[PDB]
């Protein structure tokens, strides 16, 4: 048949944390455990009321991991904050904690998205990927961090002082822009026509130090 | 083989919107059509490298509607403006322009958000389903709007004035709250203990006066 009430410490009844098909994860109830193919599939009735049957690397356990267990690479699910509003979103490990970054962890996310996050803001995903980056969506996200994640600890950055005046590509072009803090291997960028900020990777090629530094 | 150059008005080099697997809209070119099976697939370099063979439903025209050409169910893409940077996502037009809810549309976001746009923030989707929520992903998103939809002009809502103390849902809890300030079809809603807002439609069962109405 199939039907398991146990997969090591996967265990029917159990609380944990899903991925809904808008890519954002929540709190549930483990409600079965399927073996369908090679494999098995999780069945998770959510506090939010909706049901999904996930394979294991769109599951995640409900507690936070213990700082060392986690590596460059690991596959977490991990906070992003709207200001006042809490979303739980997949990424990658790119950093651990130590003195030049604060004692904090780097999360790449799947969107692209990159910020330095705390131990208990982070879930460890259940049973990723060998190859973690192979189940990250967006191809152009996904070869960004295989490349970052097999030459670490290689890591090309360029550096960069509040105030100076670089451009910085998004969709497609490159915009009058201002470095205006430096937070490790964060940068936050002011793109000046039009007033945005966000946080980038100092190794990223969007900046065009960084562009130029590699072509 | 089935290399057309021209479906409809679709015609290779056009400028187009395009859905990424992020679920987020980004803009690039039409490069190619391509006839599989039934019909026809459309295959967008973005102007962020990327490059996606998409159905038609997953591509939007570069151009804002005509009003009155939108009816209650019409498949469009929508700006949402998180914080500062400004993004595009998939939705469903809930109302159309009317005194009530002063010349605006009301959109249902493909992840269960709701919120009033002008014309100026839409564009069409180029081919969409002829039941146009089917390509809906979130099953509870999809049934509602289809519910919802389908019982047009019937649309029950509550009544809530500023400062009304109700419970509302979130993750499953029901929470301490305060209404803030009522927009046309929608709530704002403080969550006291987080001191979170939200913008919420009225005819949310999340509002405990609906939640219990509704029973
Ligand atoms: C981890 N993500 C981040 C997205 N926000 C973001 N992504 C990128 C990528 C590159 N940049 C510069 C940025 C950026 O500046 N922001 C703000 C929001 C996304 C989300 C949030 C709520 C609901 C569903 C999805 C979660
Ligand atoms: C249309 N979406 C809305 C999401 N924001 C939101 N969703 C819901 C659903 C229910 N509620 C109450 C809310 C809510 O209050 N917010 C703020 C953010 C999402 C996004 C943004 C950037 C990148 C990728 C995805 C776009």
């Amino acid at each position: 048949g199939g039907e398991l009430s146990k997969d090591g410490d996967l265990i029917v009844s159990m609380r944990i944390l899903g991925k809904k098909r808008t890519k954002t994860w929540h709190k549930g109830t483990l409600i079965a455990i399927q073996t369908v193919g090679p494999g098995k599939k999780y069945k998770v009735k959510f506090d939010n009321k909706g049901k999904s049957l996930l394979s294991g690397n769109h599951i995640a356990y409900d507690y936070h991991p213990p700082a060392d267990k986690l590596y460059v690479g690991s596959r977490v699910v991990a906070k992003y904050k709207d200001g006042n509003q809490v979303w739980l979103y997949a990424g990658i490990v790119a950093e651990t904690p130590n003195v030049k970054n604060k004692l904090r962890f780097l999360i790449f996310f799947d969107d692209g998205y990159a910020s330095y996050v705390t131990q208990s803001e982070l879930y460890p995903i259940c049973r990723p990927l060998k190859k973690t980056w192979e189940d990250i969506e967006d191809i152009s996200c996904r070869d960004f961090i295989e490349e970052y994640v097999t030459a670490y600890p290689n890591r090309p950055m360029v550096l960069l002082k509040s105030g100076q005046l670089i451009k910085t590509e998004w969709e497609g072009t490159w915009w009058k822009s201002r470095v205006e803090e430096v937070d490790g291997s964060l940068v936050r960028i002011l793109f000046l026509d039009d007033k945005r900020c966000e946080w980038i990777y100092r190794g990223s090629t969007r900046l065009e130090p960084m562009f130029s530094m590699k072509t």
